[PDB]
RNA sequence: UUAAGUUAUUAAGGGCGCACGGUGGAUGCCUUGGCACUAGAAGCCGAUGAAGGACGUUACUAACGACGAUAUGCUUUGGG
């Protein structure tokens, strides 16, 4: 995903990085009351935030 | 029939031999780990926060290895 981060306006992941720890936090909770049983989206979305936070590094590194 | 004389049978248990079991972990075989060295390189890091740790990170969870709230990992360049 690293490729279609890239793509984004700065902001823009900030904005994505939000959302994904909200979806993130949305499946802890569906998780702790025994409702989500699909298990294998809450490491996609953690994983997914590093990307996010990793370019917003990289570019933050290249303006400096 | 009697008298005189002689000598068995028993095995509560024991002994010896034999047979079959149990226990125990010697012995043989084996190696995942060691021991002693040879050759080439390297030896010491730290306020740009070390050595060593604590606590955490996996969908489930104790310990160990790995990792650090980007946590059982992230990007990139090559290999495969
Ligand atoms: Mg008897
Ligand atoms: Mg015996
Ligand atoms: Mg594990």
């Amino acid at each position: 995903k690293a490729k279609e981060i890239r793509d984004l306006t700065t902001s823009e992941i900030e904005e994505q990085i939000k959302s994904s720890k909200e979806e993130l936090f949305n499946l802890r909770f569906q998780l702790a009351t025994g409702q989500l049983e699909e298990t294998a989206r809450i490491r996609t979305v953690r994983k997914t935030i590093a990307r996010l936070k990793t370019v917003a590094r990289e570019r933050e590194i290249e303006q400096s």
